[PDB]
């Protein structure tokens, strides 16, 4: 019997939010995320992964779900497995550093217009797949825009060349990261603005009181979008998360439902979910 | 070298057939289509198709993946990890079995199933026998089997199973008595068709993209049979109904089908857009 093998690394995606900006827990002066191999002594996954942001950030986490798992695109094998945790900030660069095209809050990013000049560029060079590539790209960024659709556009970005790490005339967006940390990333960005869409989980990234003003431009800051205030509000009375702490602020005080927190508690790191 | 693992590639491809939701399996029932992952293999969803080509020689469309799972032995040089992948088909002339003969406590169509007597007896007598666990594991085990008041999660198949396991009442996890409820799999198969069902469960929830599952044409109420045995639940149809309409999911195709009692009903198909949204994505 012949077993192959490859290199397992695990890949940590921790993000909290401070003064309203998405920000991710990097190494190596945020060249990288915090990452290491899957070894002999670690029990699972999760806890071989905390081992390793332990020993490079000393920062705490709180829970963790993994969030997809990669070969590698160079040219021995590497499988990457990623995860993402929510944190408040204790004692860090921001998603947008390396994802600017991804922050609608001001409106579309003039960024986008040298983007989408050299992917239709792209699109244009091959006759025989250019309706394919006006779709795909047509789709992914913007519209004729889906703030979850992170992933998809990383990823044409990266077949068209024009990220640094397809490695083509190098053509670059955003900050790279080391070997495919950025395609992580998207993944954890895409994740989490699924996650907030429909049932915005995330008493980790608050703290314990908070007005619904606070919770919105958090949940603005995440997706990258401005949300329609009062739509926002019956949204979250929808879902029953939140409740008001009886206290004010100069605005009333609301905090996650012990019955939301519990839940969390009973889970794991495989949720049911959506969709990829 | 540290770092290194072996990669298995299973693959849980989804049916209905005659109302009842299958998997695609090898060795009569036993396993799931899996495989190694090799050098040459592009992708890891790429490697997949290879070892579902060459066991089960069946078409497959979409595939998204479902989880990563580690084992629980150092001779093998790594550890070893499953992947899933999760698809959608339809049926052709691999050996297929439903998904309820693995998950017989998942079905909840007729009413809560029998067998759930018996799994529960079993899951607490385990969680009594450890005192300093009691608290912890009954808490689990009603939060899991739906017994805390919230009522039956049929998403939470993987979390069932997975303590269940844990509990020593599937055959996979070799109890001092041997203890199992449902069909076995071979290694941890049953741990990724567990998987798989709660993915397909969520997402039909949410919105029931499930075009591979119908055929071309079909009616409303085969479509709803269909998120009913996936669901292991009966619909509430009107809220169904209003949940496909206010998605824009299907459209009328202007033909006209005759239900077995002579009735005739509207046939419809998934719109061209949610099929180019799927591919696209």
């Amino acid at each position: 019997v012949t077993i192959g093998l490859a290199h397992a690394e695990l890949i940590a995606v921790v993000t909290a939010i401070t003064t309203d900006e998405p920000r991710v827990m990097t190494v190596r002066e945020g060249a990288a995320l915090p990452s290491g191999p899957f070894e002999f002594g670690h029990r699972t996954l999760q806890s071989g992964l905390r081992e390793w942001i332990h020993e490079q950030t000393h920062h705490p986490v709180g829970y963790l779900e993994q969030l997809y798992t990669f070969a590698d695109r160079d040219r021995g094998r590497t499988i990457s497995i990623g995860y993402l945790g929510l944190v408040r900030e204790q004692e860090w660069h921001g998603w947008y550093e390396y994802f600017p095209w991804e922050d609608h809050r001001q409106g579309r990013p003039d960024i986008l217009d040298s983007i989408i000049d050299k992917l239709r560029a792209w699109a244009d060079s091959e006759p025989d797949s250019r309706a394919q590539r006006h779709l795909r790209a047509d789709f992914t960024f913007g519209l004729d825009w889906n703030e979850e659709l992170t992933l998809q556009r990383y990823e044409l970005l990266y077949e068209a060349g024009l990220v640094g790490e397809a490695q083509s005339p190098r053509i670059n967006f955003g900050r790279p990261m080391f070997a495919d940390h950025r395609r992580i990333l998207a993944t954890g960005i895409a994740r989490l603005r699924a996650k907030i869409k429909y049932r915005p989980v995330v008493f980790e990234l608050m703290a314990d009181s908070f007005t619904l003003l606070q919770l919105q431009r958090a949940i603005e800051a995440l997706a990258g979008l401005t949300l329609h205030k009062q739509n926002f509000r019956r949204l979250i009375e929808q879902q029953q998360l939140v409740e008001e702490t009886g206290d004010m602020a100069t605005a009333k005080l609301f905090r996650f439902r012990q019955t939301v927190l519990d839940e969390r508690a009973l889970s794991g790191t495989k949720l049911p979910l959506s969709r990829n």
